[PDB]
């Protein structure tokens, strides 16, 4: 039985100011740095424990000890996403009944489904990036955010954001951002009924009704149709849960919609903003993952088996997802009185936050070189223990969107490195921005085009 | 010989403070047709006598008696456009230097030239407009600048304005409509350099500014490619006037690029947003226009020969050239002393201006029905009397650019009628926007895909 170290106290607000910061997942991981495999946060009210081991985290995710919790950050979430599949309590009703309905929808018959609109939005970004007069740069995360959004409201729900007619971001993009960074930046909050607050509110209820209306529209346009989709929205309207035999209530089937909206394009743009940042930054890997979009995509546009095949480019973006996973931290309850690690008893109830940057740091695991870009860590995934690689969180509350993220992303750097050559012209200085998820700020390339017709 | 009327005058400022209204020449329409075929317009220190009737104008146009005037509005756009084929006199040696450098530019052997690069603009419109939801409508006169734009920049200058990837104008149309609202607010000045218009200066000067930013990245772009190309900028760098054996200046090159951008897309934009408008509003002429494109574009993108083709699209886009032609007058000079019409004496230096939409609306010409859009006017071009249809000018100071201009208008228009079916569905209140060109302003649509591949 050992005590847990703990980070630096503010008196009565005890950690709560350690959260002042544009950057509190980076200032946890520096404290994990500091501090080790575990350390107790203590804000006014509540306790958490950061773990960053893969001896820790391995307990953590023993989906008999520990279930599910709603951090403070997903508690604010739930604020617009209710009992989505996101931010629901596995003990809800509408967790498994959603879980059982939506599952189908991310099946190999239904990926094959999805894959000629993915290739729809990847040629929009090759065609924008083809059209870039001399010397003209590539916002990156601007333009990945473009694809993934795209990519999500016409596979999920038959709707066209058309963000690459855009040159502003979509409305929806400016409230979800915005809604996120509120709930990013009420962590720190002592007193968050302050009447200080009171035109954060007003903004975040102005910025809930903005997500509303596009999913008032995106629900009209479907019931309204005369085409016969098969697509996401289809499960949620159409869907039965064979536990239950329900289907989903209307005002659950909104919060999946803009739960899978959010969820479906805000990591995504991330994992592909790094993984350009990392090829940028490394390249022999770049060359390597060129060498082989050249050897497999070998028609105008990729087919669903040439994506599968593309198996460098898939350890690219895993290797991505360890040094920045970018839904970055998951949070659990112990479901009984226990003992972590045969050191840290803990009482039914007690929380835990898995810190994913840190855990895939783990030099115990990865070995001394933990900070190098090295996709071949990934060559044969079988190699990595249990709860080593966590970016999709774990067991029955994992990622449902695991396949269909990498496909896409999978997809869209095969095209990418086939039709150009990049250029990182500014020598960028990474700069991660956190809106709870992570993604680089800032990131532009030049991409010279190799003059291959689509 | 007779006394030419003359419309209401304010005192001291004679007739100037007519042109204080955001709609002049629908100002001057009105008074043409309150005063007839001729009235003389004062200013303090100008006359001018506006022609309505093909039979004044038919004589303006003899070349022998008249040469092209700068109107006051082509000397304030000569403020950009310097001494560039509009804004230039036909005795300066850059004129005829510039004529005989650039026709060959607008050749049959050119137009077939351009031809490929008109589709990959138009394919971008057609694309766009499928892309959109259900119920979403059409900014008319935005899409078709978009469109006119990138054909004139990609055309000429093989530069991507990129038009169809901004909701918001490009900084070189925000800058080149505030130049020309400039140039069109400055004509009902009495005192230009009253310190009230010191800030209409300043942002004149950073609208120039920003024009010719644009102009130096187009050249410097070209200068460093190399060559490879052969289109207007390769005469304009390379070319050498048969007669002087010089080829044009660095100064004059600058103007050429912007006139040719500004007359080669603000003119044709006006045209194709006209055209959809009375399309719309005549349906039997949209069901001919529709049939013809359906039966003669047979191919996923048209041919040179197939838009030669689109014959009574053609007879749309004049009849539209007829009620709103969108460069709406132009401006000559008495070479000697002379009398117009047996009965309006001239002196050696008198100015006229000719008011084409007048002309087009002559009853003596065209029949009682002057304000029916009727095509079928134009089924039989050699009926139309001499001097009678002047949408392009007049003489050797013609517009150059007027089989560009119906290429790109007939291979748009021709598209949008095979891929779409539209509808008024606000019941649009034609208003016209003046920027001393002419284009509808507010004119949205519903487009209905028929569903034919590109
Ligand atoms: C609607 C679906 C999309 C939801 C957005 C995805 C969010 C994914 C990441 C959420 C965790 C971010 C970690 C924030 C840093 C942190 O450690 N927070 C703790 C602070 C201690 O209270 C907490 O929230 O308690
Ligand atoms: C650089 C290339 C683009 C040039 C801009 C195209 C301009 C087309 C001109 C259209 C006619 C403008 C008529 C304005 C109304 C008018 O009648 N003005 C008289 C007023 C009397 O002085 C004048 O300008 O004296």
């Amino acid at each position: 039985i050992k005590e847990m170290p703990q980070p630096k106290t503010f008196g009565e607000l005890k950690n709560l100011p350690l959260l002042n910061t544009d950057k509190p997942v980076q200032a946890l991981m520096k404290i994990a740095d500091e501090l080790g495999e575990i350390f107790k946060f203590e804000a006014p009210g509540r306790v958490t424990r950061y773990l960053s081991s893969q001896r820790l985290i391995k307990e953590a995710c023993d989906e008999s000890r520990f279930d599910k919790n709603l951090s403070q950050a997903l508690k604010f979430v739930r604020d617009f996403a209710g009992d989505g599949l996101f931010t629901s309590w596995t003990h809800e009703k509408n967790w498994k009944k959603a879980h059982n309905i939506l599952l189908p929808s991310f099946s190999q018959q239904a990926m094959k489904g999805y894959h000629a609109m993915m290739v729809d939005i990847a040629v929009q970004l090759v065609q924008k990036w083809e059209r870039l007069n001399a010397d003209e740069h590539i916002e990156v995360p601007e333009d990945m955010t473009r694809l993934t959004l795209d990519t999500i409201g016409l596979c999920g729900f038959n709707y066209r954001f058309n963000s690459f007619y855009r040159d502003q971001p979509h409305p929806f993009i400016t409230s979800m951002v915005r809604a996120l960074d509120e709930a990013m930046n009420k962590l720190q909050r002592a007193n968050p009924d302050d009447p200080a607050y009171d035109e954060n509110k007003r903004q975040f209820q102005e910025d809930i009704k903005v997500m509303n209306d596009l999913v008032d529209k995106i629900i009209a346009d479907r019931k309204a149709s005369g085409e016969q989709s098969d697509d996401l929205l289809t499960h949620m309207l159409n869907g039965k849960d064979p536990e239950t035999g329900e289907p989903l209530d209307d005002e659950n089937i909104r919060y999946q919609i803009i739960t899978f909206l959010i969820a479906g394009h805000e990591t995504t743009s991330g994992l592909l903003s790094f993984a350009l940042y990392f090829l940028v930054k490394n390249p022999h890997v770049l060359q390597k993952a060129a060498e082989e979009a050249a050897r497999v995509l070998v028609d105008p546009v990729p087919s669903y088996k040439q994506v599968k095949q593309l198996k460098y480019v898939g350890m690219v973006l895993n290797e991505a997802l360890r040094l920045w996973p970018t839904a970055p931290a998951f949070s659990l309850y112990a479901k009984e009185d226990t003992v972590l690690g045969g050191e840290y008893p803990l009482e039914k109830g007690d929380e835990l936050m898995v810190l994913i940057p840190q855990l895939h740091r783990d030099k115990t695991i990865w070995g001394d070189d933990v900070e190098e870009f090295r996709p071949e860590r990934f060559e044969n995934p079988s190699a990595i223990p249990q709860h080593a690689f966590k970016p999709f969180g774990n067991g029955q509350r994992a990622c449902i969107g695991q396949q269909f993220a990498l496909h896409e992303a999978t997809l869209v750097l095969g095209m990418m490195l086939k039709h150009f050559d990049f250029e990182d012209h500014t020598n960028y200085e990474l700069d991660i921005k956190e809106t709870l998820t992570l993604k680089p700020e800032g990131f532009v390339v030049k991409a010279k085009s190799k003059k291959i017709p689509l």
